[PDB]
């Protein structure tokens, strides 16, 4: 516990930008595309005031528009005074992927139409699609297969603290290691994680800090409707705030807490809201109906694991259940444990023969020992009990790729 | 219960089931075949043929079987055995893990068949472990997967019983026989010999 992210203070203009959401959407060969950019303001509205987005690739200018706020009607009422869409063409833009990360820079300027400006606010902007077509994830056209890893924020000394440098270690290490994506397991992460995914390339499951396990039976809050509020604000706000980011391909509703209504509700709001890329949700069984994407946790290859009310199929097996048609991508596979991962072949081996088998998040990134000092002062990694902590789970904290300091397994 | 129409030694093998000149004969041989058989309950399943490549006059007489007689599926494997004209994916040969991707008419691990992007029909081998001498290697294999997947529905082997005919040595003393020994040639020698059984029914 504790204040274990940044502090900071803002300073906004009394009439400002009070939100913004970039879209890329393209032609069929991807030859062209329009960047749209819906723009929200707070404050005064005059007749004065204009918005003006403009793209840059680097230090050129792709494409510039403006126009005064006032939104097309909505309905009987009208429309919004309050906001505006700018849509700029891009002829034959340089798309995003993990394998070259291509961006934009999008500036919005709020300012009057003399000229003189109020403020500006921007973002990266990664020309890409995302969309689930014919049973498989594609992503510019093309079907993913992601080498992925479950990464949680955590620091052997700073315990949930993230740093720059810590993060960028992760990320190039996991780059020299052939992963191209990463779930954030099983929170919206530090800010920075995104810009630097963006920026390296990595392809991000972004997921809602929801996870409610210990419950009996394990939907218990999640079916409730008197916790749907807040549900919804952990879900709604992790998309308000990261929806512009390229590197968050496919949204999470969060992690083992069963199958509630709540979540088919938080489904189809986001839905709703950002239909630019799948929603996928774990709980209940991996195949609800609050998942575009079959997303199972340590199912197995050629092995069904038919418990009860939630069998985990052979994953192979699983794809061609009657009815089925959706992709299937595990969510946590490979379970790396101590002197772990044996079997591993098995799944890589099976994800590329299958189409619909698109790969995995593996379980997980580095351990979670944290330091302690012996009697000398000599510093040794500890795990559940370590600290007096009891209940705990001993070892099960750690079960990464990489020890705590980030040297390799 | 399969129409009579099978035309494998064509070039390529749909020369003749793609030709509209060739739709009257073809037509009736379906036809014909459903008209006599289709009262008999233990049909129930209809089949438009065999290797005869895939051809539009398949899809005609897939459709005219569907209007004429909705209350069973038709399957074809000809054409890569998933074709627009088969209710059911109907393989020959087609392995358990090991895919065989030949180009156009590919032969699938049945496995990964099945989950093909947009597939959804069942599987049905209409031929599995050719039968031929000394085999049935990796039978076992087949049934651990048709118990497996739901959507794996089993096959039918290939084949009941070996087609030998018999002969006489000088002493009028009896042997099988198989392609060539009747000075038939060219010939396929041993393989008219596929069964499960010997040609007296006596079992292998
Ligand atoms: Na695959
Ligand atoms: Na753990
Ligand atoms: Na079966
Ligand atoms: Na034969």
């Amino acid at each position: 516990s504790g204040i274990f992210r940044d502090v900071s203070l803002l300073h906004k203009p009394t009439t400002q930008i009070s939100d913004f959401h970039v879209a890329t959407r393209f032609n069929d060969d991807f030859s062209r595309a329009v960047l749209e950019a819906e723009v929200q303001m707070c404050g005064e509205l005059r007749d004065y005031l204009r918005v003006t987005v403009s793209l840059w690739q680097g230090e050129t200018q792709v494409a510039s528009g403006t126009a005064p706020f006032g939104g097309e009607i909505i309905d009987e009422r009208g429309g919004y005074a309050d906001r505006v869409t700018l849509r700029l063409n891009v002829e034959n833009p340089k798309l995003w992927s993990a394998e070259i990360p291509n961006l934009y820079r999008a500036v919005v300027e709020l300012h009057t139409a003399d000229g003189t400006l109020i403020e500006a606010e921007a973002c990266d902007v990664g020309f890409r699609e995302v969309r689930i077509e014919n049973g498989l994830l594609l992503l510019n056209g093309k079907p993913l297969l992601i080498r992925g890893v479950n990464r949680h924020e955590h620091h052997p000394l700073h315990g949930q603290v993230m740093d720059e440098q810590t993060m960028v270690q992760d990320i190039l290490l996991m780059k020299q290691n052939n992963f191209n994506a990463v779930r954030c397991s099983h929170y919206p992460n530090h800010p920075l994680w995104y810009t630097l995914c963006d920026r390296y390339g990595l392809y991000v499951v972004d997921e809602a800090n929801i996870e409610t396990e210990g419950m009996v039976p394990m939907n218990r809050l999640t079916d409730d409707p008197r916790w749907l509020p807040a549900m919804s604000e952990r879900v709604t706000r992790m998309v308000q705030r990261d929806r512009n980011h390229p590197s968050v391909i496919i949204w999470s509703l969060g992690n083992e807490s069963g199958h509630g209504a709540n979540h088919d509700a938080l489904y189809r709001w986001i839905k709703s809201v950002d239909p630019s890329r799948p929603v996928q949700y774990e709980g209940g069984g991996a195949d609800t109906t609050a998942t575009d994407i079959i997303c199972p946790m340590y199912a197995r290859v050629d092995e069904d694991q038919p418990f009860p009310a939630v069998p985990k199929w052979s994953i192979k097996k699983w794809l061609s259940l009657p009815g089925e048609t959706r992709p299937l991508i595990l969510c946590e596979y490979a379970h790396a444990m101590g002197n772990s991962l044996g079997g591993f072949a098995k799944y890589w081996q099976a994800f590329r023969q299958y189409p619909r088998l698109q790969g995995g998040f593996v379980w997980d990134w580095v351990d979670q020992s944290l330091i302690k000092y012996d009697e000398n002062g000599n510093p040794w990694s500890a795990y559940g009990g370590d600290f007096g902590d009891t209940p705990n789970d001993r070892q099960f904290c750690m079960n990464g790729l990489v020890f705590a300091d980030r040297t390799p397994h």
